[PDB]
């Protein structure tokens, strides 16, 4: 229902575009049975409405090849039309056409060149000699014959716009060349169909800004003026500026554009006079639609703003938007980042009606901005854009552009063995075998990140699921945590129960949770957030909390994402511990974080880990289902654990086959795991000593340890010590058997 | 203008949005401004002389106005345009809907009972909505690129009850669009126990609301204040949330340092104004959840700090104080640390009340148990007393992790199945005893005695 | 051919001394485009309406000398997050400069080249595609690097037979 | 100031209390600082023009 103006209905007269195997220009083909639901004559001038406000006139011809829901039309009708094979157009009887008494005809400048003759000699005189074809402005068309045809742009008629062509009529080729660049220009316009996702929205604002003028007769006899203004809010890059360009491209209003900084003048009134200008010349123009981006520019909140100029030009705006004399017949959009930094006077019926939300597009809706942007590109068979949509997870549509255009890039790179940058010109050989792969997709994936994250963009160093040992259970705990709700949300739907979305590690120093951490990141198909405990913190008066706010926003934005705290403690502690920390600082940051993971706005697939050494500590509201819903105990690994870890490290490295690892394991008790990694390394600083030594005699001579071998491991392990002794362990174990006690009960059972 | 306005007398003077020309001249740092505020002060004296000028003007931030403009003969009679009443709304709608094809199910009253804080520019948007919802229903029956309409569509369409029950499903007041909120649908169904909690709150809110002639009669001031303090996880945001979705009041939720700013005097501007607004819309409901942010025991962090919270909390006193009991604000807090809190906060006449909220006994527990299960399917043997009954000192937040984990376990299960199922081509109807038994053995206490 | 628009906003981030503006100025020699450079500062003007008319002027002076090449020295000066800053001023630069940069009217065919020591400093919206496509990390050089720089900087001045500029490009 | 120090050949261009024209970026807040700091820079950067002009701080 909301929708519902988007629909499409399969009118008669819309028809699916198709390619005409012999029409000419000035002529397409319909199949007869459709010429005959359409009360058409064979032979007949019709007039057909495309996309873009886009109007031409063909000769109507019968074709039994071409089929009655389909329109064949050849290459120079559709790219009058601005319309793409399989797109549906409007088909018309032209009334009462009059034949044209004079047209002026101008070619392309690239297709001129290399010809000798005449062009309206050769081809125009010919071409417009007993052709009885009609023709309108705005038409590029190409006539066949010479070394090479050349098309021509039908600039002036008269009468206009559409003429029939007659003998009498005169035809000149004087002027100046149109520019190729231009005619591209007209072609990639901005329509309706190049905005992907933001359906509803669309529907919203093609409901305010195209109803009106199309029906105005619905809002005459429903007795009430349609909404005449829309604030198109949104993160960056969504789409607003794109939709008022599709706005500006497709609606026959006069359109007016204000960019926020532009209205700006030092001169004492010169800023007001601009918009006052802006204004009038909008409503000197009948129905118009104005279009003021970057309007938190220059509609900050008058209460505070300092200066004079900038409170003079919001009451200048909202006197403009609802006054004393009302608006007529004006639409005011505009599109802003920031709403709330508007100021709130703007914010009513009067002036910003409706604000429209262009958010973070769904995977449905970024396969549909991937098509758009991917329509032009030629693609392989192997591409597969549905999983692209799926691989990225925060992207708003203007980091889809991006992938697509560095997937372009990454197949330009792969063709530059070929193709030579001192060559002036390229083969056809390699251009034509120019096409982009999935494996291009692949690598555009790999480093496309949100634009959002940009600034909280940190490298990790590649760990996989693989890399870690032991830890079988709290594996398979973190994939299930951040895979479930974002691949099967219709288990947890048909269950009716929200996912539990937070996890606290604790546990030993060196045991394997910032490790977890990067197996997250690199394996986990999900955004991550990567905090250092006290990079919040700021000396700033509420600048603190205010970091917080926004990380969490960006997590909620770029959901399902992992906001990963390396040290919690620091970050979270009981609040009125400490004497000091500013004016409780660190409490305000502690409520701004309980606040955040659980308050009254609704829930995103937002996960939060922590890890800490000490547990203890942290504000109890923070350990609370809601907010880290699991604590997991990440403990000192046992034997098994230790060969898992011991094999782990030693995966990639070249080792003997004397060694025994079981035997390491054994003998190292209570060991971290980070003791085992150093007892490798130090086995392999051994070697390396060796080998470098090994190295100096033969040059000493002349003027050997191909793998770490069991004597290596033998000194490294004399060498090495225990991290965590063991009033640590039992600390640790005090905490972990006190959550243990806490349930009260060794096991739980139903009665029978 | 004021001598073309003396020239055709009796004349009127409209000076739309005073406050951009006539700014407090101490505060303004131009020439030409001054002037300006200078000049209008003078033509406001010779207006006295002249014998049949009257000067209008209008604006919304009054108090921006220059002080010198509001004196003796300089616009010394003042008339404040309010929010309008239950009547007043119905007027404004009248007013607007008088050309608009109403049906025949379409009440006014109902209407103007249901917008609370809109003031006119709000009924007006709201007619406007309900309008292009009749238009829409009709999309159906008529495209948007067909040339013309059905004349017939044109007679059949008007304006349903429908319509405004949409429109005012989405309207919301023009002053308020800065602090909505996302708000989860939750029902006094969907939270289990607190029935005396929940009995007082509705009484609470709608007692000095529709009936104040009978708090004047007895001679007792209304309570503006609630306070709520309890466990983690027991209920105080949810019953925050229970009221924004059910009670007809206008609700403002605030985090509590998003007041707070770096800037000098910026903090206690923003707890004006979030007051403010909540004056504007009221009958409202002002929550501050996590309390022990912005209102701290004074004093205690003196020394430490720049100081801003002191002024911070002194602005929200000073707002508590100088609200009205006439004007229906309820101010609630949530903390979960009751005894950081500022006293002044709790003396009478500022958050009076105080709910505690316990950690819910077995019955409770057992609604809790049925709250939350009550949208899932669950298998039939599984007994939700004998849960109840063991966990003993649970707060609502661990029963809740704990159908969410015997709710993964299931999920776990089936997708096990399910890849079975694929696994074989080339299950879980229900939530069962084994999975509540598998989610028990992890469940926690989170409150420590 | 292959359909996409080339990148045309570049960012090159990395200590001072790196040589940011001098790769940009060398890209703007060996390349057949004009080197229009912009200082943050000094576009920063006091009254209100100097600081992005001067950066239209600058905008539209470029689009004359079309092709060239926009180098905007210190980014984070002229351009800190909108959020972040109190003052008007600076608000009013960064949206200048996205409506320049990218808006309804979009430029043509001219690359903009900021540099910057701190990269999130900037205003995100300015990190975007459209705007700033790609970020280069000019960073401290490696040996091999290194040792180019003491060829290149050594060119001009005479070299004895001893001088082994490996010996420097391992020590640095 | 430097326009009119270089418009002469030979100049000496004294400086008294530069570190109050230019404290430490990283040290002070103010975005002004940071602004005349870098300005300093782009005209220190390029003083000597191929002249006489010589610059002198105390
Ligand atoms: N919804 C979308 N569908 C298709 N393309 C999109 C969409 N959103 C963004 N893009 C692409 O991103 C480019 C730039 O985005 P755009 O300028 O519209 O962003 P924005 O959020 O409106 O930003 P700003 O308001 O700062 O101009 C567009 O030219 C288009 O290629
Ligand atoms: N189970 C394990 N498998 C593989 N490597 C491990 C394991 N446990 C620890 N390590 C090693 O420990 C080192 C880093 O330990 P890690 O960062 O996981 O500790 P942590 O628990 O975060 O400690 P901290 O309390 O100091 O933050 C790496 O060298 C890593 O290889
Ligand atoms: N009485 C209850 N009935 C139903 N669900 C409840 C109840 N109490 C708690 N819950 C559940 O637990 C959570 C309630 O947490 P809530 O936000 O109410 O806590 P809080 O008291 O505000 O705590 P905090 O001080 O930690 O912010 C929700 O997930 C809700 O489903
Ligand atoms: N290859 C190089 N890399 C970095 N710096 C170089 C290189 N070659 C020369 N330089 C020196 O760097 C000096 C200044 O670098 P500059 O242009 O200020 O970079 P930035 O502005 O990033 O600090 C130049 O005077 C030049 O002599
Ligand atoms: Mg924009
Ligand atoms: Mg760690
Ligand atoms: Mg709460």
């Amino acid at each position: 229902l909301s929708t519902a103006i988007l629909k499409q209905k399969n009118r008669p007269n819309r028809l699916i575009v198709d390619e005409a195997i012999n029409e000419d220009n000035s002529v397409v083909s319909l199949s007869q049975p459709k010429m005959d639901e359409l009360q058409l004559f064979r032979g007949d001038t019709v007039l057909l409405k495309g996309k873009k406000r886009r109007e031409a006139v063909c000769i109507v011809l019968s074709d039994d090849t071409c089929s009655d829901e389909k329109i064949r039309m050849n290459r120079v009708v559709r790219n009058n039309l601005r319309v793409r094979l399989g797109d549906v157009i409007s088909i018309q009887p032209c009334p009462d056409v009059k034949y044209g008494k004079r047209i002026h005809v101008l070619p392309i400048d690239d297709t001129v060149e290399g010809i000798t003759g005449n062009l309206f000699e050769v081809y125009l005189k010919p071409y417009f000699l007993e052709a009885y074809r009609p023709i309108r402005k705005g038409d590029i068309f190409l006539v066949r014959g010479g070394m090479r045809a050349v098309e021509f742009k039908v600039v002036e008629t008269d009468p206009s716009p559409y003429c029939i062509v007659a003998p009498d009529t005169v035809i000149h080729c004087e002027g100046e060349p149109i520019k190729r660049e231009d005619e591209e220009e007209s072609l990639n316009e901005v329509g309706y169909d190049d905005i992907g996702g933001c359906r509803k929205q669309l529907a919203q604002i093609k409901e305010m800004v195209e109803l009106p003028l199309r029906h105005p007769a619905l809002f005459k006899e429903i007795g009430v003026k349609p909404p005449r203004g829309i604030l198109l809010y949104g993160p960056p890059g969504t789409g607003k500026t794109l939709i008022a360009r599709a706005v500006a491209n497709e609606t026959g209003a006069f359109f007016f554009l204000i960019n926020g900084p532009e209205i700006m003048s030092k001169l004492a009134g010169e800023s007001e006079s601009n918009l006052r200008k802006a204004f009038e010349e909008a409503e000197k123009n009948a129905p118009a639609i104005i279009f003021i981006d970057e309007l938190d520019a220059i509609a900050p909140k008058r209460e505070k703003t300092h200066g004079e100029v900038e409170r003079r030009i919001v009451s200048q705006l909202l006197t403009l938007m609802d006054g004393l004399k009302q608006r007529a017949h004006v639409i005011v959009m505009a599109a802003t980042n920031r709403p709330n930094s508007i100021d709130p006077a703007l914010r009513r019926f009067g002036r910003f009606d409706r604000e429209v939300d262009i958010g973070i597009p769904d995977a449905t809706g970024r396969l549909e901005i991937l098509q758009i942007h991917t329509k032009n590109m030629k693609l392989a068979d192997d591409v597969d854009l549905e999983q692209v949509a799926n691989e990225t997870h925060g992207h708003v549509g203007a980091d889809l552009a991006a992938l697509c255009s560095e997937a372009a890039l990454q197949a330009i790179r792969k063709k530059m063995d070929l193709i030579d940058l001192e060559d002036e010109t390229i083969d056809a050989e390699v251009m034509n075998s120019l096409a982009v792969t999935m494996d291009d997709f692949r690598w555009a994936l790999s480093q496309s990140n949100p634009s959002a994250l940009r600034e909280t963009v940190v490298e990790v160093p590649q760990v996989t699921w693989e890399d870690i040992g032991g830890l079988e259970d709290v594996k398979r705990e973190l994939q299930e945590l951040v895979q479930y709700p974002v691949e099967h949300p219709d288990k947890f739907l048909k269950f009716g129960m929200t996912p539990s979305k937070g996890v606290l590690f604790y546990g030993p120093p060196g045991c394997g949770k910032t490790l977890l951490a990067k197996a997250i990141a690199n394996e986990c198909q999900a955004n991550f957030i990567s905090i250092k405990g006290p990079e919040l913190l700021t000396m700033w008066f509420g600048e603190s909390e205010a970091n917080v706010r926004e990380i969490f926003d960006k997590a909620r934005q770029a959901a399902p994402c992992v906001l990963f705290f390396d040290q919690l403690d620091s970050i979270a502690k009981a609040r009125g511990g400490n004497i000091g920390d500013g004016g409780g600082a660190a409490d305000r940051v502690i409520n701004q974080i309980l606040t955040e993971m659980d308050g009254m706005s609704t829930k995103k697939n937002v996960f939060i880990i922590g890890a800490t050494n000490r547990p203890d500590i942290i504000d109890p509201a923070i350990l609370r289902p809601g907010r880290l819903d699991q604590l997991i105990y990440i403990p000192l690994p046992d034997e098994k654990s230790r060969v898992a870890i011991l094999k782990a490290n030693l995966r990639k490295s070249p080792v003997a086959k004397d060694v025994d690892l079981e035997f390491l394991a054994k003998m190292t008790n209570g060991f971290s795991g980070a003791d085992l990694t150093e007892i490798c390394q130090r086995a392999c600083k051994l070697a390396i000593r060796e080998s470098i030594e090994s190295e100096i005699r033969r040059e000493r001579e002349r003027q050997p340890v191909p793998e770490i071998r069991r004597d290596h491991f033998e000194e490294a392990m004399r060498f090495a010590r225990r991290s965590v002794s063991d009033n640590d362990i039992r600390k640790y174990e005090m905490f972990a058997q006190t959550l243990q006690q806490s349930r009260g009960f060794g096991s739980f059972r139903f009665p029978s």
